[PDB]
This record gives C-alpha cells, structure tokens and sequence, in this order.
C-alpha cells in the first residue's frame, strides 16, 4: 500500500508518495539556493521522496528567472544545508537534472546569447523572466561538436549533486526541454547522427543518462519522461514507437527507475523496464498501485499546499488548495507559510 515503506535502488524509502519536481523561482544571488528553501523541502520530508525542482546544469540550460543551479560551488554549498534540513527529518531528495534547451530567453543566457536547441524551431510558449511572461527567444541549433560538452555538463552536474548530500538524481527528459527537443520530431530537424530516426532522436536523452549512472550508479539514476505532449507541446508523430525504444534502451543501462508523465500504451513501458515506475489522487492512485501498473506515485501542486500530505491522505483530513498566484517567485508566502491540518479549521 501507498504508505508502506519500499526500497528505490540503493536507498530505503518510508512509503510511495513521491513529491514531483515543481519550479518555485525563489533562488538567490548566483542561483543558490534561497534562505528559506531547506525549511520548504524539510517541511514535505515526510514523503517517502522528494524530487527537487528543475536545477540547471549550466546558465546555458536556464529557462526561467531564479531557478537554482548545480555547477558552482556556492550553489552545491547552498544544497548542502537543504539535503541536511530533509535528511534530518527522516526523509530522501534527489536532485532533478535540467538543461532547458530552447525554453529560454536571451535575458537569462551567457552574453545575451541565443538559447540552444536540436534545430533553430522556436517553441510557441511563454517563460518567466524579468518578473513578467514572455515568449521564448528563437534559439540557435547545436553544432554536432558541442554535444559531447553537454553531456559532460550533465555528467558533472551529477557528481556536484552527490557532493551536495543528494541521494540520487533524476535526469529532466520530459516536457519538452532541451533532451525531449531532441526525442520528439516536432522540434528535431537534424539530418546528423541526433536526428533522423527513432535511434537517432534518441541518442543525446541516452549518452546522457548513461553518462550520469556512470559517473555516480545505475542505482542513483532516474529519468523523466513525458511521451504524450499537451496540446502546445512538442508534435511527435509515433510516441509509442519512440518511447517504447527509449524505454529498451534506459533499462538495459540498469538505472533505478523512470518516472512518467502519463492512446497512448504505458503498460508497454512498464513491461520494458525491469525496476522502479514513478507514475504521475489517493483511491485511484492505491489502486494503480495494487493493478501492478506502478511502484511510486509522484503528487504534484498538493505538496506545495499541504506540508503534511503524506499525513493527510493517511487520515483523510482535506487537502488545502494551491495560492496558484504564489507558486512562481515571491516570498515565504504561498512558499512556507501553508498550515499543517491542525492548523486550519474552526469547530465553530
């Protein structure tokens, strides 16, 4: 059952509710962590995980205002105080990988620069830069020669987030950043060995995550994915075909697990890969667990709402909903100021 503890890889998990990487823009100077973040994420630490928010490799893959990084010292500093203040209360965090590729904007790249993608497409949605929404800037398609050098980004950032006292990281490979750019044909055109098929789409998101469990273990690696785009995602004319393969090739790496975004066939990825299925409500959810049909279950917005969650769907208590004007940027409101249960009603 969803609340009883489980194993993930190496690690010991307290129960199957996993806390899905949600962005906040709320680092500081330099992307470090904010002052009041680690208080934000041991306040969920009764979940059995913790995926952090979406944390940049590199300022080349930052798409949004102050989002976090994970390639400078300073910042690794920052998470160290934050993988603690979770360690401290019994719980576990792994760190989400991210390169955003052509979701960015020349305000947040090195010199003004124009965001990096497969092929020079832009995408049609808006990000969140100088406090405002605007649309993604036209990006500049990667020269074959600098990929290595991503992938060397991805690796590294890796071995940083081991540093930082993470207990595994989750490679971003979904929702159509910079490696689902490249898996999806709606946004990848190359002729080269990174387009053109199936096998080819697939080559940067696979070097990548075997690069990671390489550098640190199958068994701290996970992978994102997200085979069905939303409607002003990325076109991808036979996803099943794609991820299927994809799916193949993840497990026969021996990671960890992969963590799907969910007519399409799940159940074919699900029979392909041999460890963990992170899926991404409590009855259904229970009985998608009892079906087989996965291991974990990843919540979303009700972990930004309710600190207590785990507790709550324990007890049936009502769950708060989300200051959705306050997710995005701000201060400790709508960020750390969300009442435990006890904390929120009135007898008369």
């Amino acid at each position: 059952t969803l609340f009883q503890p489980t194993s993930l890889g190496a690690i010991t998990l307290a129960n199957r509710i996993v806390m899905a990487p949600l962005t906040r823009n709320r680092a500081g100077a330099g992307f470090v962590p904010g002052e009041l973040t680690a208080g934000y994420y041991a306040q969920r630490a009764s979940a059995g995980l913790i995926i952090s928010e979406a944390t940049q490799i590199s300022q080349q893959g930052q798409g949004y205002q102050d989002t976090p990084g994970i390639y400078t010292q300073a910042q690794i500093d920052g998470w160290k105080k934050v993988t603690a203040a979770v360690h401290k209360k019994g719980g576990r965090i792994v760190l989400q990988l991210w390169h955003v590729g052509r979701i960015s904007h020349v305000n947040l790249q090195p010199n003004g620069g124009a965001p990096v993608a497969p092929s020079a497409i832009r995408a049609e949605v808006k990000t969140f830069v100088n406090n405002g929404f605007v649309d993604v800037s036209e990006p500049r398609a990667l020269e074959l020669e600098e990929l290595a050098g991503i992938v060397d980004d991805f690796r590294k950032a890796a071995a940083n987030s081991i540093e930082a006292g993470f207990d595994g990281v989750e490679v971003h490979g979904a929702n159509g950043y910079l490696l689902e750019q490249f898996a999806k044909d709606g946004a990848n055109m190359r002729t080269d060995t990174y387009g053109g098929s199936v096998e080819n789409r697939a080559r940067l998101m696979l070097e990548v995550t075997a690069a990671v469990a390489q550098e640190i273990g199958p068994e701290r690696t996970g992978i994102r994915i997200s085979p069905v785009s939303p409607a002003n995602g990325i076109s991808c004319s036979d996803p099943q075909t794609q991820y299927d393969y994809i799916v193949d090739k993840l497990d026969a790496l021996g990671i960890a697990y992969i963590h799907v975004v969910e007519p399409f066939d799940y159940g074919s990825l699900r029979r392909r890969f041999s460890r963990t299925y992170i899926a991404n409500d409590l009855e259904l959810a229970t009985s998608h667990l009892a079906d087989g049909r996965a291991d974990l279950i990843a919540f979303g917005r009700p972990f930004i709402a309710n600190p207590d969650l785990v507790e709550r769907l324990q007890s049936g208590a009502p769950l708060a909903e989300v200051n959705a004007a306050k997710i995005f940027g701000g201060s400790a409101a709508g960020y750390t100021d969300y009442p435990r249960f006890s904390e929120t009603t009135s007898d008369n």
